[PDB]
């Protein structure tokens, strides 16, 4: 797409990663992402606003050029690189079809994985999780790449929904699915046959590098309401990012935080939503690692 | 009332419970009710829209004409027979009397206990508990009634009150209510007089048939704001489907899940209301069995 | 200011506590704090019209004029006097200054601490935990006076904050800090150099007089949306409701509930606030005692 021409231009051309960095975890590099999502993508902007103050003691640094410098053993910073959004807000209405947002992402995941950024990508509907984990393989097609999943649904019963696309190319040797409360008997019979973990409604302790996607259905409607058909009896921000604090592993992949879509969300007097608040949180202590 | 009429007409005629189901549980009888609560009452037709797929591995299936066929085994269904709205939205404007709605919800509970069909009423603001336990001692005066009652209030200072009517009445050999938070000195003395058992803010083991009271009011007013006048320091969605998962028995002999009125929720951008997200799942659960 | 006239002339002449008061805990004495808030300030007038139902087996009673009589053992009241609002809503609309928010808070809680009612303030930005903590030591400066805090940030980093403030005065033999989710260096280096407890997201067992402060902030913004910055991964009402409850002390000092603006608030159809509804329970529970 001409759309993400600028984003495109931009994510080739950041300072590599440096011997700052040995046996070092990071840095993480941030876009936006919005498949499947209205025209405004707001949340990565409205994450940027947010307090930097994470939940465990470490601090979230933002920075827009390269390139950036490495913190110094006990004392916690967490520098990430804002890519910013996918689509170009100031060079047309072309919005991108299935394949371009999927060529992009695979593109800007590369391009972010190759200068040694843990990619995280922020809205849109969980597709970005097929292109990040592909252009991951690419690179390292000896490393074993497993799934730690959190959604209201297992979001597999469907051969073009993203878990389901990797599970059958064989790039993933295993899925943690967590939080699952609409379960079909499509989605029971394709679990036991690709042998897959779940936990529906201690430490994952593996050596085996880990994508993390996060569908903001997890969580309960009280506390992420922004999402297609809604789904009760869920998460609490607290839940999750407990649960999440648990995730072992001697990487992280990459980071898709989906499932948000502006219009769908409840909204205090002052136009704030209550699903951006919350998923707010969920990408700082996401990056934290 | 010449409202239910054709409610009336319909829910005579429906062909009775099969040999197919022989010492089996179900099925169950679906209708809504609308005591107490504004003219339009949607969440009946808004569970109806909602996902089939369960908490649990079981899935409902949902018919509007009889005979309907019994599941086999270890496979399950779960078929609910859609009885529809009391109130005719198309027959007048003449809403009902409390005698009415209660003449009207006693006969059709009557039609359709005397079946085998598990009543479920759906709506209204608790009047459904009283007319439909006394519909089954009615037909089964033999049989111990006891009653799980899931409130905010005991709702027993009140004689007027449903389950206050029923223990006054000996049709009750017991109350279990849980999640009180607005207790009296009313309430309390009501309490230790009628020797029922209360758990405020494991297994229930016994033998006694269960009928299963269900206030909104008992969730927390985080995820069902859509009542009277709201308590706080609730239970989550998740909460209560966690205890009534735990409630035990040789069969329930109905359903009434009420105190949501559609003028009282908070709602997303698109006018979908919290409580009927809540709500519409607490349903399915209480159907699962 | 010209505006607490009215209020400064009523908590003067508020007939003492009596005799029936001995070796007894309370009275309860009640004003509506309005600092760093809108000039509307509803929630006094909301918990004033609230349920008078405890989550406890007491029952609050509440009284504009005195002497008041005091309840006689096993069986429970608790008698709380309404000193209303400090702001008149008729006699201007000259909005004090801080200074004048602060002489006032101290003046008040001083009449009110002279007088062996406990007092609790409601409403505003949490400066009312510097002012009425003041008015203790004025009176008692032998009491050692410890502060349970609940917010989603320590408060300490600036010297302006009420809590920093009172620190570096050596008022405060010691804080416990509960909730926090949002710490920076700086909170974190004022913790340790001020050997104050911290709980970020059994018993207290102290004989030391406890105040109590309470931003809403600490909650959820899920259950209190209605503050400035709002942080995810909160409380939920029960959960400090639950806290709350284990709190240990020879006596509380006093009570500041804050950080509640109308206008941030998510609202029910009937325009009803959530935080409104939480926050109004809060104080119910923090009243019983």
């Amino acid at each position: 797409s001409h759309m993400f021409s600028k984003f495109l231009m931009n994510v080739k051309g950041v300072t590599p990663r440096g011997s700052d960095w040995a046996n070092r975890l990071g840095p993480v590099a941030l876009f936006g992402y919005g498949a499947g999502m209205p025209r405004r993508a707001p949340l990565l902007d409205f994450f940027l606003q947010s307090p930097r103050d994470c939940d465990h003691y470490a601090e979230l640094t933002i920075h827009d050029k390269g390139p950036i410098e490495c913190p110094p053993e006990t004392v916690m910073f967490m520098p990430v690189l804002n890519c910013g959004q996918m689509l170009d807000e100031a060079a047309g209405t072309e919005t991108p079809t299935s394949d371009e947002w999927y060529l992009g992402s695979l593109e800007a995941s590369t391009e972010l994985l190759e200068k040694g950024y843990v990619p995280v990508s922020v809205g849109g509907d969980g597709s970005a999780t097929l292109s990040m984990v592909e252009a991951y393989k690419r690179l390292f097609p000896s490393d074993d790449i497993v799934i730690v999943h959190f959604s209201a649904r297992p979001s597999v019963s469907d051969p073009r929904s993203p878990l389901r696309v990797l599970l059958d190319k064989g790039l993933l040797k295993g899925v943690v699915s967590v939080g699952n409360r609409q379960v079909s008997s499509e989605d029971r019979k394709v679990r036991k046959l690709h042998k897959m973990f779940y936990m529906d409604m201690r430490d994952i302790r593996n050596d085996y590098p880990v994508f993390i996607s996060i569908d903001a259905s997890v969580l309960d409607p009280a506390f992420a309401p922004a999402v297609d058909s809604p789904v009760a009896g869920g998460l609490s921000t607290r839940d999750l990012l407990h649960i999440m604090n648990g995730i072992r592993g001697p990487k992280v992949v990459g980071i898709d935080v989906y499932g948000y879509n502006p219009d769908l969300d409840v909204y205090r007097k002052d136009n704030v939503g209550l699903t951006a608040i919350a998923l707010s949180k969920i990408i700082k202590e996401g990056i934290l690692k």
